[PDB]
């Protein structure tokens, strides 16, 4: 229900791999991670509970099904391989409530969303929030990651990634919960990795850009991706994520830091943005706005035997639904049906969700957050047939249940 | 460039766990009509709107998730890949439709090489004669009805109608015919399950046809209820209708009931719009370009485009794998067998091979790829650069304010 504020963070490997590297004490270094102090320090006292952390992922869990707004609706996340493997960080929680109903008035003011859970944070996530977030322990606080598909063009335009970040204060501020939330936009500044044009940096328009970006927003909605990445290097159009968290704040905000260094490639900018509340009260309220994001859903409770695959419910299930959506795998199968014991003890459901499986309890899968195709799968493996499943699910057997037709 | 109009089919998968009977004979024949229109209105393409029903969209899962790859294989459901010859893609047709869709504001997913579900292939063995192939060609429109929040009707109404206009403007004057496939009314989950509705399924068919615009209210609610929970899904069924004139001459309908799902068809022929479009198609193609206008005055960079995606998929792909563990150690351990495997041209093999990072740029292989496969190598992101400008380590570091070295 509190935005407190948002900042903005290069997410270059470097920072990552200068952090692992522990080159606190180096030259070149040093005065970097010192510019990253009042970020790291204003987030260890205003605490919030969630940070809403907008970021792209670099062909690593986003390839051959790409999308532009994928929202992390999933309990935790972990370090992602990228091909040396996991960093040695703790996997960080998720907020799967709060990315529901931020999922749910999204929709409601007409973004095309994206949801998905369990697929591990590379160095767009990680990098920075390693070095902003002590972690020898747990994160301290929460994340419902907002993955950009800034990759693969043609992809959003500038003023609807700022427009995405108009409807997203609304939502969080909406949430009838007591939390304090931060916005991250993580990227940037002026760099290119690609190509005869690879080390390129532009520090006349990263400076101005930041300037404007706090200052006067709405004047860079114009911009194309081609202004962005003449200006600013091909991967520095990825900014735009920064127009994303910058729509999420008050149309003005207190611009508590600024910094800049460039040692290498990318230009390694921090901003920190106070909030300064609402000088109005809303057009919509936070009322109403709350009604219009259920109303697609209002009443759907009076409709006995139905459970809807909500993100509630998604999350709920994911283990299972998982583990079942494995069928597809030839080998699983040659597991699953020799051997179901054995590919139950070497995975991660509990112990329940085993003997629902064991059980063949249909509408029992469908009670707990098994979505029916994930039957659908499971019935013609071992068994089954369709008329089966859906006589079970009223308690019926095959004949009486047959007589409809 | 031509919407020849298009048809709504129902895709439940017994028409193929089953099909391939006297119950049969009525069913099948309300299929036949509109598969002699689709061999004699001889359609180039097919943007064919359906949706993956838990098979190849899961983990990670699309409300608009758009088919720009060359080609599509039958999605394995649990009992085996369904002999079927692969169906072509149109990327440039995908491309194009992306970039009209994106400047109205349609935030859109992309992907490649993953199965069609029966989704696709079930109702489609049935339009179209496939002995070793397909007539058309296929965009195919993954859409996200399974797992709520859902796009609004009023919204997948839109969709298809922007979509319209999207392919009307493309700028090559082939067939084009559009397939909203759901439905229709039926619920196969809960206490629910065996529900029917066939006096809303009829009033649905004759508003979809008729007066269209007075389903655009239509919550998810105000839907289940009415045609079943699964049955809510014939909001593809106003996308579809979205992207065809608005009136058009129900051709052809057809209606079977004879389990749980019940088995409509819909034929319309596209008419023509009320004078011209608000948008010139040429002002609009201007306005689907603008994003990118110019860019090729950027020297030494190379955009990735879908037409550039779809051609690095392969060694795109097969790089994007050094995150797995087990194939990264076999790169390194015996490349060419891994080589051997692969599906990868003897071009892509040597470009890999001999590391040639400035090739594997130009070829179309993304650059967080070569990120990876540097790494797995025990070399750097610098040596890549360096050798992107045709400079030594030494040389290109002395372009940097400091010597920073990295990796992973
Ligand atoms: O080499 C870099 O500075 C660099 C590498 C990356 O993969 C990246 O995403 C980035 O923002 C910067
Ligand atoms: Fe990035
Ligand atoms: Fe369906």
């Amino acid at each position: 229900a509190k935005i407190i504020g948002g900042f903005a963070v290069s997410h270059t490997p470097t920072i990552a791999f200068a952090h692992d590297a522990n080159k606190y004490d180096d030259p070149v270094w040093a005065p970097i991670f010192q510019g990253f102090e009042p970020v790291k320090q204003w987030l260890a006292e205003q605490k919030p509970d969630v940070t809403f952390y907008v970021y792209n992922d670099h062909m690593t869990s986003f390839f051959e099904h790409y999308s532009h707004f994928a929202l992390g609706v999933g309990e935790e996340y972990s370090p992602a391989d990228e091909g040396g493997g996991q960093r040695d960080l703790p996997p960080i929680k998720g907020d799967p409530e709060l990315a529901k109903h931020i999922a749910e008035c999204l929709v409601a003011d007409e973004f095309d969303l994206a949801y998905w859970q369990g697929m591990g944070l590379d160095h767009g996530a990680f990098s920075p929030l390693s070095v902003l977030l002590p972690h020898e322990h747990g994160w301290p606080c929460r994340i419902v990651p907002l993955q950009c598909g800034v990759l693969q063009h043609p992809i959003p335009k500038a003023r609807r990634f700022w427009n995405f970040g108009r409807s997203l204060r609304r939502a969080i501020q909406s949430y009838p919960r007591d939390i304090k939330v931060a916005i991250a936009g993580t990227g940037g500044l002026s760099h290119q990795v690609h190509g005869e044009r690879a080390g390129f940096n532009n520090t006349e328009w990263d400076m101005e850009f930041m300037e404007r970006l706090a200052n006067d927003p709405e004047s860079l909605l114009g911009a194309t991706v081609t202004d962005l990445a003449k200006k600013g290097g091909w991967e520095g159009a990825e900014v735009v994520m920064w127009l994303l968290m910058r729509g999420a704040l008050s149309p003005e905000v207190k611009t508590l830091h600024q910094s800049y260094f460039l040692p290498s490639m990318t230009a390694i900018a921090t901003m920190l943005f106070e909030d300064q509340g609402d000088a109005a009260p809303p057009a919509e309220s936070d009322e109403a706005l709350r009604a219009r994001a259920k109303r697609e859903l209002a009443g759907v409770e009076e409709i006995e035997g139905t459970y809807p695959f909500t993100i509630d419910r998604a999350v709920k299930g994911f283990r299972i639904n998982h583990f079942l959506h494995r069928l597809i795998e030839p080998d699983f199968r040659k597991r699953f049906v020799e051997d179901p014991e054995g590919l139950f003890a070497e995975s991660d459901l509990t112990e329940e969700e085993k003997s629902l499986i064991r059980n063949r309890d249909w509408i029992g899968m469908i009670h707990y957050g098994v979505i029916f195709f994930m039957l659908e799968k499971m019935a013609a493996v071992l068994g089954i047939g369709n008329i089966d499943v859906y006589a079970a699910f009223r308690g019926l057997s095959v004949p009486e249940f047959q007589k409809t037709r």
